[PDB]
Formats: structure tokens, C-alpha cells, sequence
């Protein structure tokens, strides 16, 4: 077995054990992948979490806003996996939007400096990670990023929706570059998952008419999904990412795969 | 290994060894599935083909327009796999449209009797196969059908485009029914594959301004696809179907997966 | 004034004064169009209704399933508008699906004979009306049909959803034919309107878990729509149809215009 | 007559007489609107152009990156139209992306500082113009912006595609805000028009494999469009904008109208 046997895969975005990236890494290891991880601010905090993965993995620092971190990334990764070895997979599982761009802050009140930052981290860095890492990927490789369907507007998500729309567009252009390396680029559009990131905005709208809206949005998902949706279980999305990292979707690129219980295909 | 180890899967639509269903069956067997096959008119012709699959499989007759064939299908399948065993997978890989509905026949000149027949076989039968077989599927099961992206109009495809639009809609409703059984329903939208079905219409427009259009359509696909597209190689699509039949896309239903080299994501 | 001054427009689909076609005709007359109407079974019933339009209009019989009615249509229309005059506009505002294909009947229990009939009337007849009438339309003309967004599945709508998916596809192919005449073809996807057609299925699910679902669907529309939605007011949709019949959307064809309060652009 | 009789409409984005905004203003005046215009850097250059409009209009300076220009805009507009008068329409017809984000510059080589600037001007400013001007719009009003379908990737357009994807998302959120004022927000997705903006990138890829790609893209548009497409004629798009500014699409918001000859609805 091992869906990902022999594959070398870089996984960004682990912060806690609820992190989507955490379960992607876990399942990938269960499936025989050898991992390199990146983490952002609290590397020692991140290391404690990554120590509970089924296997050891080098953990490197990557602030996606940091051009020195980006400039050095490929060298550092090759140091980690061994000269003459290349990556077969890359997982981008990172996002951020300042508080003004989400939750209860009026949409019109977000200053562009804040929006711009969120777009830098959530959308542009998909291209910047691909730039850094494509020169060290094997033909038949796979880059995957995380998306939340922004094709319709909704409460609370606000400027992050705009950043995910940008990301979808970025992914299509990354695919054009990656194809030259024989590499695929896709997003997985996940349904809601109880993660540190959304506890943030769920917590940010406690007394408020955005918290109630978010609750309604969540309940509608499991209702719409023909197979249901369990926000407490990240593994169906981790498995989907691993599917795209495997050799089993070899003809799919510039694309989006919906791991959302089928909710997006149903009006109600 | 065996992506589909232990799974029992019914595969319809084999007619020659170029058949998409043929390569789906082949790869599924290579991955440890145990198959039941159905074939339509020339069962002895179909048997010769299915004898070159890596393993033996019961082959049953199914004319999807035949209510007796449909009424008896589940009993016949259970006879084939053994009382107390159920299906984990179903592949619908069938289509037909009379000559008036495609190629060089003017779009307006197709009589509804012909269109209706093509829709019966290409779209409605997805629901009729699901009706027959869901009562004999295991939770966690997967129904897959074959699609050709009908979201834009194009030369030659004509009324089959309409039938695939109907199919996409049917699939979303099948997913609502299948979810009750814990079963997924999805389509794979494939790029063009050199199959008996399209040699038919490719052959039908030899001297004509539909044959040239078809040639242009085919060349544009490999051009648009960031990873290219090889119309002579059905296995990337077979692998995609097997991915959906596996446990690795467990959160995806009522949906369409594009196995088209990423062509649909690129304008040019 | 007169948005449609001097234009000759055929309007099908009037049955009562709640009919979408009724308000399309009314607004068109208010805007200076000269109309020809078609009606289906109860022509004397239809005549009583059409007598309350602001102006007189010839009313002709057209059963869209009747090849003699279709074969004779263009001659009959030209008789009505005068030799040497041609149509500038055509409104298709017709649909039907037998009771088995909607409401509370299980999706799987609709026989294809019933589905086929609904598709004939709701989707195929768009092409058959275009075939009949394009040879009598002026360059710069406009064909419009009525749609209900079938891009997602939903309760109760069932097989009519499939028929509207087919229609969307038909419209794209009609546009290819109409372009040769300098004629546009588009659909207007309306939000729900209290019409005879949906009182039918609203009435059909009185005690039932499809009636409640329909109520929920309706309430969500006005909730989702940024400008709200009033199911009791057909005129915003009539005005939209007239916009497409006018010279003010001259570059739009094979397309769908959403007159739905913007509901389709919002998740909630 | 006068489709826009009595309406007060602000039109941004005039730079030359080939400007889409120029023809929008012109047609709007021909239809009885009273205009206020805004212009960006070369106000005296812009004034020469705007002097050839059918009627006089106040012209104000607006650099959409300038928070003082934005903060003062509504006061300045009301000064221009008269205390106690409000706007019925707003046209956003502005975009910019630095040279690194388009044409022949590799996609990966655009620094975020450049991308961020283009997104600020092309996408974010749609929200910032709505913020400024909604407090001075009448119920039943209309905000329109200009889009180029970014749903698929393509040569040369590069990071502007990403900025238009963001814009589409912004528009859906603007619609949620505007609905509170009884105001509609929509985009018009135009086919290619020979304008100063694209002569820029057409000129930027003279000897190069992006210039040839752009030529191919342009030729395919008129080929795909069932009614053809004339890149030299901006008026079909101006008329479409005026349609959305009128009372004739009263139920359409958060939406995109395609004024592209129907090219987007056809594969080829
Ligand atoms: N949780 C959900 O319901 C959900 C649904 C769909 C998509 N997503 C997406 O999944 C991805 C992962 O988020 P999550 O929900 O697992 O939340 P999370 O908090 O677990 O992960 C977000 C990660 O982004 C990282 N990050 C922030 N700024 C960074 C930067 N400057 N450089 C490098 N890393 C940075 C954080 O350190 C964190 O590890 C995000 O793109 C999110 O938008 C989440
Ligand atoms: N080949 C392509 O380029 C391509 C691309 C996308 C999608 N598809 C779809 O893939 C599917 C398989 O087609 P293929 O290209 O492998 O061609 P094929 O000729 O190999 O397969 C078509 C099958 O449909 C069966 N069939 C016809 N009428 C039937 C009926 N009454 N009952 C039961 N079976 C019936 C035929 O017997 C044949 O086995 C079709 O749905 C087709 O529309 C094909
Ligand atoms: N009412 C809504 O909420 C709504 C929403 C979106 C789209 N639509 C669509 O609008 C169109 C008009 O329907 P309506 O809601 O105004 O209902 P309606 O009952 O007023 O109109 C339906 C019309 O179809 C005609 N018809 C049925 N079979 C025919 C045939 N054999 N030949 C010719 N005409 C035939 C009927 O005579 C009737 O005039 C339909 O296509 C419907 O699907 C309705
Ligand atoms: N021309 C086309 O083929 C085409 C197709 C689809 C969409 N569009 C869109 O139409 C809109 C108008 O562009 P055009 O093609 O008429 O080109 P144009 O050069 O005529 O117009 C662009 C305008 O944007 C203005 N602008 C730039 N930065 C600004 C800022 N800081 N503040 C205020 N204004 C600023 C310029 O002054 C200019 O007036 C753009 O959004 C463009 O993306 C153009
Ligand atoms: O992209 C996401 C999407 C969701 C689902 C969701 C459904 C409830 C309406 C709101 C959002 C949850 C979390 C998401 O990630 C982030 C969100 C904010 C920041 Cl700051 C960082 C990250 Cl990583
Ligand atoms: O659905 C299909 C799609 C294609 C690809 C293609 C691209 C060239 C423009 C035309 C079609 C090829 C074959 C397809 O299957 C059938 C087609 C006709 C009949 Cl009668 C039966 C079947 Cl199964
Ligand atoms: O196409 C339609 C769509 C709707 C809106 C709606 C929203 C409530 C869920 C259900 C449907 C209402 C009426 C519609 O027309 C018809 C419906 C049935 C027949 Cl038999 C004939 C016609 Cl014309
Ligand atoms: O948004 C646009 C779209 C197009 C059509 C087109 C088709 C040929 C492939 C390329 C682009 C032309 C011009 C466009 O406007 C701008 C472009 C650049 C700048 Cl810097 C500013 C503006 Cl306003």
C-alpha cells in the first residue's frame, strides 16, 4: 500500500493539531510519504505539534511575506531531503486576513493596507511558493492549495472571499507554469472545518449579527450536503488532498476539487 | 497495494478495447477490484473484448432502454457476486445519439424522436441504473458516469451536448438519492479520446465542414492543456474514475471531476 | 419613448393574467411593441385573458408538440403582421412536466415517457420555435426564453431542473443558428413567481415534505437577494425580457440574464 | 425617449476618445442623462477629450489611490449636481496593472508591490467608490463596473486576470451594501476593445511570443461570437452599460452581464 509511497512532499500551514495541514501531513505519512514541513511565527510552538505526527520530518521556517525566506527555500529543502533528490508534492495550506477584513467589521471599513496583506498571504504566496519550489520538483509532481468556494458572497467571510477569488485565478496561472515541469496545480475547496483560523472569527462575533450568520451558514452545509458534512472531522479533506498528490488524478490541473460533502452542488 | 482492494464494481459501456469503460475495467482490476460487466447489443462481440481484461468477470446484458433488463439487474448482479454481497462501485460509461443529432446534420433538423432517444440512453439511464443498483450498494460506495463538458456550445457535438447538460443535472439529483445509502455520485468530464463512439462522428464528416471543426477542437485541447492531452491514451481518465471509486475522494458528490489535461481552465 | 417602438414581437405562453408571458406582453405593449400571441389548449380561455392587454393582438394556436402547428407557424404569423413584414422579437415562455417528474413523486419513479414529454415541451421546443421563426426575423432581432437556474439541484423541481439544464444548452446552440440571421438568443433566469404553473406543484404537496421545502426555498430567495425578491410581482422579470428584446443589449447572445434580485450571487 | 432621462450619473475612467468610459458617457448623454465625470492624472488632457462629448459635464479629479480625493468625493459631486440632488448612476471604468504584471513579463517575476497596486486600482477601488458614493445615491440607482472574463487563464493578461477575479468578488459584496440603499451593483464583461489600455500591452509585446498570442486571442473572439465581435466598436458595450444604468434590469445585482458577442458561451 501507501498511496504516496516514495513521494517527497512539503507541507506548509501547520499551527495546531486541528490545522487542515496537520491532517494532510498525518494521512500523507500514513500513506508512505516522506515530508518536509514549514511553519510561520511560533516555530517552537509548531514543533511541539509536528512532534505528534506519526513520523519525524524536518521543519523549516517560512514567512511567505519574507523574500529572504523564499529566496532560500529551495536550497534549504534540498539540504533537508538530500542533494540530488527533488520534491514530488507541495501543499500550500496558509491564509490570513487582518481583523478589519472579516467577521463583524463593515466590508467598506477595511483599509487597503489590511486587504493587501491578506491577499499577499492568502493568494499571491501560492505563486511565490510555486516559483521557489518548481525548480526542485519532479515531473508528475503535484502542487495543492486550500480554497473556500468564493463564487458567491456570504456573511462574515468578507475580504477573505475576495482573496480566495484571487487565489482561484492564481492557481490557473500557476498551472501554466507548472505544466512546463510536468507538474499539476490544483485547489481543494473544503467545507467548514473547526480549525484555529475559524475559531478566530467565530470568536470575534460572539454577541453579534455575524456570529449568528456563521452558525446558519454552518448548519446549511450539512443540510445541503447529500452525504452530510462534519465540521469536526478534517480527514475527508486530508484524503482529498492526498488524492491530488497521488498519481490517481494525473489529468487534472488549474482546477478545483470540492471536498465539501457535495454542498456546493445543492441549493438546499 | 490495490487502490480498490476488496471492492466489487459493476462496469457498463465496454464495446471495444478502445472503450473508456475498457480501460476503467482494466485499471480497476490492476488495483484489486472484482468486477461485474454489462454490455449492450453484441454480447458475443463484447465477450471477446472483455476476455482480454487481466481477470475474469461475469458479463451481463443491459439495454438501458429495456425495463425488463433494468427490473432484473440487481437480482442478476447479486446472483453474480453472491447472495449477501453488495456492490461498492458502479460505472456508467454509456451514450448514444442518433446520426441526425450530431456531426454534419443541421441542429434544427433533428426530430425530437431521435433527440429523445439519445437523452434516454445518455442522461436518463444514469438515474435508471442508480435506481436499480442503489438497493444493492454498500455505504461508502461510489457511482461514476462519463461527461464531456457541455457548458459551452461547439461544432458537431450538437444534441449530445444537450444530453450531457441533462446528465450533469441528473447526476446532482442522483447524488441526493445516493446520499441516503451513504453512496457518492459524480461525473468525470474527459477530454477527447479516440474511441469507437467518436470515430463514428469523425468518420461521418469526412469531406465536410464539421470534420475540419472537429480537428480544430482536438488540436486546441492539447494546446490549452497545461500538461498536454493525448487523445490516444485513455488511462489518465481510467485512473481518475478509479480515484472516485476509491476511498480517497470521500467528501465529493453531485460533482464533476475534469480529467482533461486542465484544458477547461484555460482560454488559450 | 417606447423601448420597443416599431418592433413586432411574438409572445407565447399566456394562460392566465399571472403568466410571466402576460406581463411580458403587457410591458412590451406599454413600450410600443406590436404583438402576435400564441396560446396552447384553451384558446378561448386564453383569448379572455389576452383581451385585458392594453392593445389588440392576433392570437394564434400553437401546440409546440404539433408538427403541423410548427410547419404552418411562420405563414400564419406573416398573414397576421402583413406580407413583407418580419418579426423583431420572439418570446418562448412555455414549460410543462408531467406530475410524476415533480413535487412529491420520487425522482426515480418518473417514467422516461413522462420526462421525455416535459423535455420536448420545456427545452426542445425552444429550438423548434427558432427553426420556424428565424426565416421570418429581421437582423438585429431577439429570441428570449424563460429559465430557472438549474445549476444546483433542489427539492421538488426534480425533472424540470433537468429540462432547464437541457434548455440552457439548447439556447447556446440556437444562438449559433440565430447569429446567421443577425439574431440574438438568450434566457432570462427568473426568481420564483406566483404563477399557475407553480401553484400547481405548491398545491400538489399540501400535507407533504416537499411543500415545506418549497416554502423554505421561497423564503431564502428574498433573504439572499440584496435588493429583495417579491414573488407576487412579475414586472421586474417582464422588464428584463423587454431589455433583451430591445436594442440595448446588442452584444449578448447564447447567454442567461438573472432577474432574481441577485439571489444566485449570494450563498446567504 | 431618453433611456436615461432625468438620471444623474457619475462616469469615471475617460482618458481618450477610445476609452470605454468615453462611449458610455456619450451614449448616456444621447439618452438624456446628466453627467458628472472624474479623471485621473492628466486632467487638462482629459478635459480636451470630455469637451467633445455631446454636452457639458463637470469634471472632477479622482485618484482612486488617494484617500483625500475619496473622502471629499461625495461633497464635491453634490456641489456639482446641486444640494438636495443625488446620483442615480455610477460607472467605474478604471484599471491599471504595472508592466511587470502583464504582457511578456514572466508571471512569477511580478513583485507583490506591483500586483498589490494593480489590485488596489482595478478591484479594491470598486468598493471604495461605492463607499464614497452610496450615501449620495437614490433608491433604484445603479453602480456598474467593467470586467474582462477571468474565469479561465490566458496569455498576456496575467496578473490583471487575478485583479478581475478579485473585482468579480468585490462586486458581489458591494451588491450586499448597495441593496441597503435600494441600489444595484453589476459588472459588464466586455470583449476586447481597441482602447489606450490594451494598445499598451499590444505595443509591449511587439517582437514577442505574447503579441502573437494576443492576436490569436482577438481573432478567436470574433470567430466564437455567434453575432461576431468588432474590437473597433465600443458602442455595443456602452449600450449594455446604459441598459444596466436604466430601469430595465431592475432585478439584477451582484451580477455580470457579458457584452462580448456571445463568445464566452462558445468553445469554438
Ligand atoms: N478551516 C476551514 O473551514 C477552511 C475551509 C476552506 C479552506 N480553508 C483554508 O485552509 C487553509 C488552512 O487553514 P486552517 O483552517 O487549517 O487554519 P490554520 O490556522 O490551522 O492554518 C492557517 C495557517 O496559515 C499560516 N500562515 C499565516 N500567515 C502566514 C505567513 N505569513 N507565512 C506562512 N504561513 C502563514 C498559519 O501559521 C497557519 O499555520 C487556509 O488557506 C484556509 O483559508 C479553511
Ligand atoms: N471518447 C471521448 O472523447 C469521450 C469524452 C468525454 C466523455 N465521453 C463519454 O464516455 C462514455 C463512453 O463512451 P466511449 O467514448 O468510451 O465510446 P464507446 O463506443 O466505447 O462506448 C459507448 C458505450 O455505450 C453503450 N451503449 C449504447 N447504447 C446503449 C444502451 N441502449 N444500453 C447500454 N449501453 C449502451 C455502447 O454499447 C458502448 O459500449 C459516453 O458517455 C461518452 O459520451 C467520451
Ligand atoms: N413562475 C416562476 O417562478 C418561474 C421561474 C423561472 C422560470 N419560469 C419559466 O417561465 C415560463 C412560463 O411559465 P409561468 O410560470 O409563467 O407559468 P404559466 O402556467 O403561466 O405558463 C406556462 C405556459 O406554457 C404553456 N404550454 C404548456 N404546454 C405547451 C405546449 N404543448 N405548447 C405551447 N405551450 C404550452 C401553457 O399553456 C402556459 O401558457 C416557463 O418556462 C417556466 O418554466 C417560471
Ligand atoms: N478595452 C478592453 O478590451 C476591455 C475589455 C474588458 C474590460 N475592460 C476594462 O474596462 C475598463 C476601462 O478601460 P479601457 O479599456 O477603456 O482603457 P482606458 O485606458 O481607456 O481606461 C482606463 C482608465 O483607468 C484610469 N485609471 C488608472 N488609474 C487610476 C486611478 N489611480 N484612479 C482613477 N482612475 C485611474 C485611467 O486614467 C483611464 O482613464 C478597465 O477596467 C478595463 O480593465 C477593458
Ligand atoms: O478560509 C477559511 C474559511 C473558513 C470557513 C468559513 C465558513 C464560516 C464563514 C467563514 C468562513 C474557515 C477558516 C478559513 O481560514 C482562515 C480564515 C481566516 C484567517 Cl485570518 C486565516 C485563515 Cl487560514
Ligand atoms: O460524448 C462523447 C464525446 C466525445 C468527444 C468529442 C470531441 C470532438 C467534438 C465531438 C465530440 C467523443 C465521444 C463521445 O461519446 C459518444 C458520442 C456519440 C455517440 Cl453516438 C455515442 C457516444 Cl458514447
Ligand atoms: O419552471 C418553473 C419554476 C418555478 C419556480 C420554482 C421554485 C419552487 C421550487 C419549484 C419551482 C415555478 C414555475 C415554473 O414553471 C413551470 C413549472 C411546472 C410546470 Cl408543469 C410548468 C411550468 Cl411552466
Ligand atoms: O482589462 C482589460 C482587458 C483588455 C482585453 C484583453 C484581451 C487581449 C489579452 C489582454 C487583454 C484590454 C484592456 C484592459 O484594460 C486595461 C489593461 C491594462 C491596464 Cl494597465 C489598464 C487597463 Cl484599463
Amino acid at each position: 500500500t501507501g498511496l504516496l509511497d516514495g513521494k517527497r512532499i512539503l507541507v506548509s500551514g501547520i499551527i495546531t493539531d486541528s490545522s487542515i495541514a496537520f491532517h494532510i501531513a498525518r494521512v500523507a505519512q500514513e500513506q508512505g510519504a516522506q515530508l518536509v514541513l514549514t511553519g510561520f511565527d511560533r516555530l517552537r510552538l509548531i514543533q511541539r505539534i509536528t512532534d505528534r505526527l506519526p513520523a519525524k520530518a524536518p521543519l523549516l521556517e517560512l514567512d511567505v511575506q519574507n523574500e529572504e525566506h523564499l529566496a532560500s527555500l529551495a536550497g534549504r529543502v534540498t539540504e533537508a531531503i538530500g542533494a540530488g533528490n527533488k520534491l514530488d508534492g507541495v501543499v500550500h495550506s496558509i491564509g490570513f486576513m487582518p481583523q478589519t477584513g472579516m467577521g463583524i467589521n463593515p466590508f467598506f471599513d477595511a483599509p487597503y493596507a489590511d486587504v493587501s496583506k491578506g491577499i499577499h498571504i492568502s493568494a499571491y504566496s501560492y505563486a511565490s511558493m510555486a516559483k521557489a519550489l518548481l525548480p526542485i520538483m519532479n515531473p508528475g509532481g503535484s502542487i495543492v492549495g486550500m480554497d473556500f468556494d468564493p463564487s458567491r458572497a456570504m456573511p462574515a467571510y468578507n475580504w477573505m472571499t475576495v482573496a480566495k477569488s484571487a487565489l482561484e485565478s492564481v492557481n490557473r496561472f500557476v498551472a501554466r507554469e507548472a505544466g512546463k515541469y510536468g507538474v499539476r496545480s490544483n485547489l481543494v475547496a473544503a467545507g467548514p472545518i473547526r480549525t484555529l483560523a475559524m475559531s478566530a472569527i467565530v470568536g470575534g462575533a460572539l454577541g453579534e449579527e455575524a456570529g449568528a450568520q456563521i452558525q446558519l451558514l454552518e448548519e446549511g452545509w450539512d443540510q445541503r450536503a447529500p452525504i452530510g458534512w462534519n465540521m469536526k472531522d478534517a480527514t475527508p479533506v486530508a484524503k482529498t488532498v492526498c488524492a491530488l498528490l497521488s498519481d490517481w488524478l494525473p489529468a487534472t490541473t488549474g482546477d478545483i476539487i470540492y471536498a465539501d460533502g457535495g454542498a456546493h452542488t445543492q441549493l438546499l
